[PDB]
C-alpha cells in the first residue's frame, strides 16, 4: 500500500524539517502548516539516534513520533534519514562504522527505527545514510584498517605489467570503491529485514571531488532511487556564482548518468543564509531557487528537497540554512519555491513525463583519471598541475556547450552503454581523461568504427589505469587516432593556440603537444608545428588536439572558440533535430526536453544585460509556458532578462 | 585594615592612585657582562630622568651544579640601581631553556612546581632585603595562545575541574547546549597559578607590591579575568608592544591601539593603580610580528597616552640588549655604543616633564565620558567555535574585539573618551544611567542574566547601542534568535533574516539619502514597541526603542566593520554623536567635527581639566575643541603648536598637552 | 691498471646524457637511444643501477638487465658514469641518503660488492657515483641508524653552554654532526668500492646548493673523490631567480662546484634535458638557447663535462614521458640538436677546449656554513622572501654575483674555507661579504691579514653581526673594530625597499635595514639625512669598504643591479679592470666571462635581453674573432652586437 516511486511520479518540492529536542508542538505544527501552504507535499527528517536514546539504552520514539504525526495531519510524506548516535558537532554524520562493535549498535538503531516508522503511513522512503563518501576516509580506524588488509589478501597485484614494466595498482582506491559498496548494500539488507515495502534512497555529494568514490551503476542493484546535495556553498568551489546555473546542471546530469533505469531526485538543496558556514557562503535569491528546481526538474528530476525549512538552534548552523525566517514565515525563498510546486500541480501531466531531449553528446569521465591525477600532482591545489583538472576540464566543456544551448551527458565512463550496433550522429568528449586502459579504447574504437564522433583534448589517455605512460612504451591510441604524442612543453597558465590560415585562436592551458600523423590529417600551426589532426575510422571520426583548449577557456573565462570549434565537428543530424543557440551566448543556458511527444525549452539568463537569444533546430513555434519576469519572443527569438528563468513549449 | 597594611607596608613605597608616575626600562642582566658595562647603563638611565628598572630574575643565571643559589650576578646589579636611586621591579622567571623567551605559563609537573617553590622562596628571601626593590612581577605575560593541555600537570588539573563541575548536553527548555568547559578551566587555571604564585611570594615578603603583566589583550583577553586578579595584586600591569600586540591597527592608529590597551588594563584595575611593565624601546632585527623601530615622536605618544589613561609607570623593554641568538641587539633604547638614541633622548624628556609639574602628574584622573565599550569572554569563545579558528573578518577569530576597537577609534577621532571594558568589570547596581552610553558591538554572545542588567541599565535612563550579531547567541552557543529572542523585551524588535554579502557594502537609508559602510551580513528585523528605520528596499534595518527612561539604538548589521573595511570611521562618529546625550557633548572637550588621524583624551587632575592631542595625520591641522569650559594654554608640545581661542594648529606626529584654565 | 682513462684538468670535455634503464624496454628500443646519442656528439652515458632490478627472489644479484645496456654502451663507443643505487621504494625518486639501520649497512655493503665487483670489468666504464644527489633538508633524524650516529657523535664532543668570557651560546650540534655524517658515509662508500676497483674515478653530484651548501664540505670531500660533480636543474634549484637569469644562476652552481673541487676536476652530472609535466617546483622545457647557454657557462667555469638528464624517460608514475632529450618517437628534439653542436664544436677545438682555465678578475664572493646556521635560528624557518626568511644569507651573495656578471666580470663563488688566506700578496685581490652575518675571530684575523698584505674587502647588510655560537660581538664588543676602523651605532628597520642616498652621487637601493655607524680611523660616508651610513678604512696596504646595509638584496627587491655595479667598479683595483675584459658600463640581463686556453684569452657572451644589444667590451689586450655564436652575432672593433638568447664565444687575436 505505500506509493513506489518510478519515472512517471509526479514530481515534488520539499524541505528539510530539523526535529531536535526543546521544539514545542506549536512551533512543529507551525512548520507543517506552512509547508503544506507553500505547495511542498514532501520533507526528509534526520532520524538522530542521540535523540531517541534512553539512559537504560532502550529507544523513545516520542519526538519523532510528533514529528510523523503533524505532517500526516497535513499531508506531508516523509524521507527517514538513518542518522546513528554521533557526536552532536559531527554535522554529516560517520560514513562507516569505527568498530565491529560500532557495527552492531548500528544493527540494533535500524532494528528499532524502521520497525516503528515502516508503521506510518505517509513514510515515503529511507535515506540509508546522509551523504555517503568524505575526503577524510578513516584509514585511522581498526574497522576499515581491517577491511583493507582483507581485501588486499583477496586480490592478487604484481608490480610489473606483461611486457614488465613497473605498475601502480591504486589498491587504496579500488577498495574505496567496493568499500561503499559493501556498506551501503549492507544498511539496505538491514532495513529490509524490518521492512520490504518503502523506497530505500542515498544522497551522493560535492559529486565533482567525490565521484572518485561512487559505483552507481552497483547501488542500482539496492535502491529504488539515486539523489544527491548539490549546495552552491559547499560543492559549486570550480564554478563562479553566476555559473551556478552550470554545475547544477553537471551535477543533475551526473546524478542522473548514475541512476540509469532507477528515477533520482536531489535530496538536498541550499534553501538560505550561510552566517558562520559554507566554503563559498551566499544567501540563495529567490531567481536563483527557481533556476535551480527548473534545471533539476528539465534533467528529470521526480524532486527537489531543500536544506532545509527551519534551522538548527544551537552551534555549527545555528540560524543559517532555513527557508523561513526568524518569525516562521516565507523568505522570498519559500515564496519563490511555493510557485513552482504549484506550477506543477497545475500542469501535472508535463511535469509528470519529463524526458531530458539527448543531443547524443556524452562528456564521459572516469574514476582512474582522478585517481592517476592525485598519484601525479601528489596532493597540489593550486590549475592542471593541481588535484581537480580531470574534473574542471569535462565541466568546461559542459559550460561551452550549455552556452551553446546544447544538452550533454555527464557520465562516468561505465554508465556509457558501449554495446550497440550503430553510433551515428553520437559524440563522446574525452577531455583531460589522463587514464585509459586497453579495454576502454577497444571501446572507443568499436563506438567510432561505428559511426561515432570521439573529441580528445588534453593529456587524454597518456596513461592507462596502472600510471604506465604508453606515449612514452608505445601508444595505445594510435590505431584510433592515427597519430602519436611527439612532445608536450609547458608554457604559461594561458596561451594561444593559432591554427594555419586563422581558422581558430584557441585558448590553451599550461601545455602544448605536437603530433605526428600517419592516417590522420594534420592541422598546423602558425609556428608550423601540428598540435591537432582528424581520422577517419570505419564511419565515425576522431578529433585529437592534445593540449588543454577547455582549462584554455577556463582560464581566459571564455568559451566562444571552444563552443564554435565543437559545433564544427558535430554531426548536421545533431544541429537540425535539437533546439540550441544560432551562436556562442556568455552566460545563458539552454536545455530542452520532452513530455508526452511535446518539446520544451528551459533557458536561463545570468549575464548583467537583456539578451536575445535567436533559436534554431527543431521544430515549432515558441509558446511562454513560465517566465518570472515577462520574458517575450518574436519569432523564435527571446527576449529574457538577466537572472530569468523561461520555460517554452514548441507547438506543432 | 589600613593601620594594619600600613604596619606591613614598612619601609617599602605601596603604589596608590595619587604615586608620582615614573618612567623606566628593563636592564637586561646576563652572565658576560662586566661590573664597567652595568655602571654605565644606571649611569645613563639616572641621567635620562628614569627612576626605575625592571630585571628578569633568571633561574638559569642563579643555580649551581650542586643545586644551591648563587645571587652574585643579580647582587651586582640591585647595587648598582641602588648606588644610582633606582627602583627595581623584579620579575620571577624560574629556569628554563635558553630559547623560551617569554618564560612558561604553567608548571609542567607536580615535580616542576616544588621547583618554582624552591626558586620563589630563595629569591624572595633574597632580594626582598635590598631597599631600592619596589615591586615583585609574579610571572612575565601570563597566558600564551598555546596552552600546554598535552602536559600531564594542565591535564590533570582540567579532568578535576571536570569532575567538580556538573554540565548537562541540554538547557532548562530541552535544547542541545556546548559548556565551553576548556575555555571556563583556562580562566579559573590562571586565577589559580596567579594566587598560587602570590601566596608564595607572601610566605617570605609581605611589604613589597604585587604585579603581573597581561599582554596581546586584544587576543588573550579571553583568558583573563581581571576582577578575581584584584584579590591578591597592588597593581595591574601590561605589556604593549608595537610589533607583537597591534596587528589589528595600522601603525598610524597605533596610537588608537595603546590607548584601547590602556583602557582596557585600566578596567581590569579597577580601584588598583595600573602601570605599562612593557613598551618597546628599540629595533626589531628578527624578531616581532609586526616589525618597526619606535620614532622619537611615537616613545612620547605611548607615554602621554597612558599617563592621561591613569597610568603609574612606563617601562621600556628594553635598556639595553641581549647579547646571544634571539633578539641579540634588539629592542635597546642605547645604541651599540651604550649612549642615548633619539627614543632615549625623548623618555627623558617625558621624566624631566614630571619632576618640574609633580602635583598635575601625580593626581591624573581620567575624564571619562559616560561611553563603555563593552566586551565579554564568551563572544569570544561563541566565535572561537563557529569560525572553527579560521584566521583573515568577520566569519574568522578576532570579529568580536575589531567590531569594538572600530568604535573606540571612531571615537578617539571625535575626541571623545571611551571606557574599553569587561562586561563584568561594569558597574550595573547604580540607581540612575542618565547621560551614560554601552556599545555592544558584536558581542554575539549574551546570557539571561546580562540581557536583565542590560534592561536596567537603559530602564534607569542609559542608552544602548548595538550592532552586527549582538545577542544572537547565549553562553552555550545556543541562538534565542531560532528558539525564542531573549532580547526582543529591550529592543522592542525581532530578527528576520541574515543575508551574506560582500566584505563591504553599503546599507541605503529610505531617507536623507544616508549610507552606511557595512561588513558581510545584513540583518532584517520587524519592530513591535521600536520605531522602525526603513532602508531603499523597503526593509527594516534599524530601530530606536524608547525604554523606561532610557534608549536603545539596534542595527544588526556590522556597521563598526564596515568602517574598518571601508578605512573611513567618519560616518560612523556622525551617526555616534547623534545618539549621546546631549550632556556628554556640553560636559567633555571634543572635536567640533571629526578628525581623520587625529586623537584627544580628557583628564583632570586636583580641579584643573587637561587634553591630550595627537597627529597621526600626514598633514597639519588646525582642531576646533568645543564642550566642558576654559581657554587653551599649550602646556607641552614637542614640535611648537600653538592655539587661538581653543583652534589648536598640531602638525604631524606632535603630542600636544593643552591645560584648560 | 685496466682501460678507462682517469680524469683530469687537461682531459677532453664532453657531452653526456643519462640512459634510463628500467624493466620492460626492449633490446631495439635500447640500441637506438645509443645509436642517436652517439651520432649527437655525445660520448658519456650516466646509468642508475638500481638495486630493485637485480634483486631476485632468492636474494642473489641478476645483472641482465644492465648487462644488455653497458654491452649496447660499448658497441657505440659510450663511456659509462655508474650511480650506486642500492633497493628502494619505487616511489622514492631520489633515493635514501643514509643506511636506515644496522642490517640496511650490511645489505649496501653486499649491493656495492656484487655490482661494482661485476661491472668493473667493463672496458667502457668511466666513473662510479657513489650516491645520487647526496643531502636532504629532511634529514632523517627519526631512524635507528642516525640516531645512533648522531648520540654517539654528541658524546664525543663537549661543548659548553657559556663562551670563553661567560655570555650564552648556542653550539649548532646537529648542524656540526650532519656536515661530519655526510662526510663519513661518503667517505665510507668510496671505501665499500676500493674493496673491489681501484682502476675507476669516484665521482658525487651535490645539488640545490644554494638551500643545502650548509650540508657539505667539500675539502674533506677532495680526500676521497677523483671528480666532484653536481646536479643544477633549472627547475628545482634555481627558486631564487627568474628564468631570465638562469644563466647568472648556472654560472653561480658551476663557481660553487669549481670552488668545492679544488685541484680536483668537476663537472656537471645532471641538467635539464627536457619537460616538466607534473614534476618540479619551478616547471619548464628548456629552449635549445638554453641548452647551449648551459653547456658553454659550464666549459667557461672548466667543466671537464655536462650530462643531461635524461635521454630517455621513465615510462610509470613520477616523471613518466618527462625530462627527455628525445621525443616520444625515440627522434632529435631541438634541444638535443643544440646539444650536438657543442659535441660537434668540442671534436674540432679539442687542443682549446680540453685546457680552460677560467680567467679569475682577483673578486671573490665568500659564503660560510655558519652564516647559514645562524640565519636558520633568528628566522625561526620563516620563508617570506626577504632578510628575515631563510635564503637571504645566500640571495645576498648571488645578487653582488650578479651585478658583477652585468658588468662583464668574472667572480669566484666560495665557501670561507675554500679560500687561501696563507699567501705573502693580496695586491689588486678582492673579498666580498655580503649578509655573512656569522664570522668567528680566528676567520677575523684571516681577513685582517688578507687586507693588510694588499687585499680589498667589501662588506655589506649584517656581515659580522653574529659570532659562529650566535654571540653579537657588536653587542659585547665589536670584533670587527680594528679592521673597518669604526663601529656600529644602530640598525633601524625601514620598508623592504629603501634609497641610501649619499652626500657625494650614489643612491643605492637597500633592503629591511638602515645600519649607522661611527668612525675612528675610517673616513665616513655620509648621507643627505647627516648619518654616517658607510666607510673607507686603509688597513696596511689594502682597504675595506664597509656598508651595513642590505644593498645587494637592496638590488634584488628592486630588480635593478646598475647602481651596486657602479660602486663595486669605483671600489675595484685599477689592475682589475685594466687586465680583465668587462663591459664599459653595467647591461641589464647580459652578462660575460672570460678563460684562457694555451696562452689565448676568450669571452663568453650571453644576451638575455629582449632585444639585440651592442656591448662595448674593454680591457685585457687584443682584437675580437667571433669563434661562436648560435644567431650570426657580429663584432666591429671591440663592440659585439649579440641578438636575444644568444651565446657568442670571442677569441682575443694579438
Ligand atoms: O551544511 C548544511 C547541511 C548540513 O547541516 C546537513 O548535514 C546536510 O546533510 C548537508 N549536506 C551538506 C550541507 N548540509
Ligand atoms: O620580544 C621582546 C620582549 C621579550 O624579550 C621579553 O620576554 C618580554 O617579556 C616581551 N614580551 C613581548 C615582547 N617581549
Ligand atoms: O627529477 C628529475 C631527476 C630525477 O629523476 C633523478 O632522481 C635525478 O637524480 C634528479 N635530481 C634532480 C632532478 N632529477
Ligand atoms: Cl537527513
Ligand atoms: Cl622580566
Ligand atoms: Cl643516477
Amino acid at each position: 500500500p505505500a506509493e513506489r516511486i518510478s519515472k512517471q511520479s509526479t514530481p515534488f518540492v520539499g524541505a528539510q524539517i530539523f526535529i531536535e529536542p526543546g521544539q514545542t508542538q506549536e512551533q512543529i505544527e507551525q512548520w507543517f502548516k506552512l509547508l503544506a501552504e507553500s505547495n511542498m507535499t514532501t520533507c526528509r527528517i534526520r532520524m538522530f539516534g542521540k535523540y531517541m536514546k534512553t539512559p537504560s539504552g532502550t529507544y523513545d520514539f516520542t519526538l519523532f513520533d510528533r514529528a510523523f504525526k503533524l505532517a500526516d495531519k497535513y499531508h506531508i510524506k516523509v524521507y527517514a534519514t538513518l542518522f546513528p548516535d554521533t557526536e552532536f558537532t559531527d554535522v554529516g554524520g560517520f560514513k562507516f562504522p569505527h568498530s565491529r562493535e560500532h557495527q552492531k549498535e548500528v544493527e540494533d538503531y535500524i532494528k528499532n527505527v524502521v520497525s516503528h516508522f515502516s508503521q506510518y503511513k505517509n513514510l515515503a522512503a529511507w535515506v540509508l545514510i546522509n551523504e555517503p563518501g568524505t575526503p577524510n576516509l578513516p584509514f585511522n580506524e581498526p574497522f576499515t584498517k581491517e577491511r583493507f588488509s582483507d581485501w588486499k589478501k583477496e586480490h592478487n597485484f604484481s608490480e610489473y605489467n606483461e611486457k614488465g614494466y613497473p605498475v601502480l595498482n591504486f589498491e587504496k582506491e579500488n577498495f574505496i570503491i567496493d568499500y561503499h559498496n559493501w556498506y551501503l548494500n549492507w544498511l539496505a539488507n538491514q532495513v529490509r529485514l524490518y521492512d520490504k515495502q518503502h523506497d530505500l534512497h542515498v544522497n551522493p555529494h560535492n559529486v565533482f571531488k567525490l565521484s572518485g568514490l561512487y559505483d552507481f551503476p552497483t547501488w542500482r542493484t539496492f535502491l529504488n532511487s539515486l539523489g544527491g546535495s548539490a549546495h552552491a556553498s559547499w560543492h559549486f568551489g570550480y564554478f563562479p556564482r553566476k555559473a551556478y546555473t552550470v554545475a547544477m546542471s553537471a551535477n543533475a546530469e551526473l546524478i542522473r548518468s548514475g541512476a540509469g533505469e532507477l528515477p533520482w531526485l536531489m535530496t538536498e538543496l541550499q534553501g538560505g543564509n550561510n552566517l558562520y558556514s559554507g566554503a563559498n557562503p551566499l544567501c540563495p535569491t529567490a531567481e536563483e531557487i527557481i533556476q535551480w528546481l527548473w534545471i533539476n526538474f528539465a534533467t528529470e528530476a521526480k524532486g527537489g528537497i531543500f536544506w532545509s525549512f527551519n534551522a538548527r538552534s544551537t552551534a555549527a548552523e545555528a540560524g543559517e540554512w532555513a527557508m523561513i525566517n526568524f518569525k516562521n514565515k516565507s523568505s522570498d525563498r519559500l515564496i519563490a519555491a511555493a510557485t513552482i510546486g504549484k506550477f506543477i500541480t497545475e500542469n501535472v501531466k508535463m511535469m509528470s513525463n519529463i524526458k531530458t531531449l539527448n543531443s547524443g553528446i556524452s562528456i564521459l569521465y572516469n574514476h582512474e583519471s582522478m585517481w592517476v591525477e592525485a598519484a601525479q600532482t601528489r596532493g597540489k591545489l593550486n590549475n592542471g598541475r593541481s588535484i581537480g583538472a580531470v574534473m574542471c576540464s569535462p565541466l568546461s566543456y559542459f559550460e561551452a556547450l550549455s552556452e551553446t544551448g546544447l544538452q550533454a551527458n555527464f557520465k562516468e565512463i561505465k554508465e556509457f552503454d558501449f554495446s550497440l550496433n550503430d553510433y551515428t550522429d553520437q559524440v563522446i568528449i574525452l577531455s583531460h581523461q589522463i587514464a585509459l586502459d586497453n579495454k576502454v579504447i577497444k571501446q572507443l574504437e568499436s563506438f567510432v568504427e561505428k559511426g561515432g564522433t570521439l573529441i580528445a583534448d588534453g593529456l587524454t589517455g597518456y596513461y592507462d589505469y596502472q600510471a604506465h605512460s604508453t606515449v612514452v612504451s608505445g601508444f595505445a591510441l594510435e590505431n584510433l587516432f592515427g597519430s602519436y604524442p611527439i612532445e608536450y612543453k609547458i608554457k604559461e597558465n594561458l596561451f594561444s593556440l593559432d591554427f594555419e590560415k586563422d581558422n581558430y585562436k584557441l585558448p590553451a592551458h599550461l601545455w602544448k603537444g605536437t603530433i605526428e600523423t600517419s592516417k590522420a590529417t594534420p592541422i598546423m600551426d602558425k609556428e608550423g608545428e601540428c598540435i591537432a589532426c582528424i581520422n577517419q575510422y570505419g564511419k565515425g571520426k576522431v578529433f585529437w588536439i592534445p593540449s588543454p583548449i577547455a582549462l584554455g577557456a577556463r582560464e581566459s573565462k571564455d568559451f566562444s572558440e571552444l563552443s564554435k570549434l565543437t559545433v564544427s565537428l558535430l554531426p548536421n543530424k545533431i544541429l537540425n533535430d535539437n533546439p540550441h543557440f544560432d551562436k556562442h551566448y556568455k552566460d545563458v543556458m539552454m536545455k530542452s526536453f520532452k513530455s508526452n511527444g511535446t518539446m520544451y525549452s528551459l533557458i536561463i539568463n545570468k549575464s548583467a544585460s537583456v539578451q536575445t537569444v535567436d533559436i534554431v533546430g527543431g521544430k515549432g513555434k515558441a509558446f511562454i509556458l513560465f517566465a518570472n519576469k515577462n520574458a517575450h519572443s518574436t519569432a523564435n527569438k527571446l527576449t529574457i532578462s538577466p537572472e530569468e528563468t523561461v520555460i517554452i513549449k514548441w507547438k506543432n
